[PDB]
């Protein structure tokens, strides 16, 4: 009942602008959702990337399951291009050591692009395992 996984490529949302992008640790896993894979930095602080919904989606929550993250600068865009952004929710994350912290972020906004800027982490390696936006698609791009 509403709140579908808007962040996946299965929903037509891909990733772009990956500062640190591994070819054997593929960021494509982020929008895939296989537990055996995750995106970890090769040592690029800060580490930023954009998620292209390619569509107008209504975000009600951000579910972020990651490790090591300290400063998570969440910036949003509702433009048509990889430009014109607004600082949405820059939040600090609690150092999770062996703890799966599923972050229920109650953030209400419409977006087409999201730029996750992980400025710093408690560890010099930061890994995102799963991220999803809980909401619904408002406008299909080609329809």
């Amino acid at each position: 009942m509403r709140k579908i996984d808007l962040c996946l490529s299965s929903e037509g949302s891909e990733v772009i602008l990956a500062t640190s992008s591994d070819e054997k640790h593929p960021p494509e896993n982020i929008i895939d959702g296989n537990p055996e894979t995750f995106w970890t930095t090769t040592g690029m602080f800060p580490q930023e990337f954009i998620i292209c919904f390619h569509k107008h989606v209504r975000i009600e929550r951000l579910v972020i399951q990651s490790y090591f993250v300290q400063t998570l600068k969440i910036e949003k865009s509702t433009s048509k291009e990889p430009v014109d952004f607004e600082q949405w929710i820059e939040k600090d994350l609690v150092h999770t050591e062996g703890q799966l912290q599923n972050e229920e972020i109650v953030a209400h906004g419409s977006a087409t692009y999201l730029r996750f800027i992980i400025v710093s982490a408690f560890d010099h390696f930061a890994s995102v395992h799963s991220v999803s936006a809980e909401g619904t698609v408002v406008s299909n791009l080609s329809s």
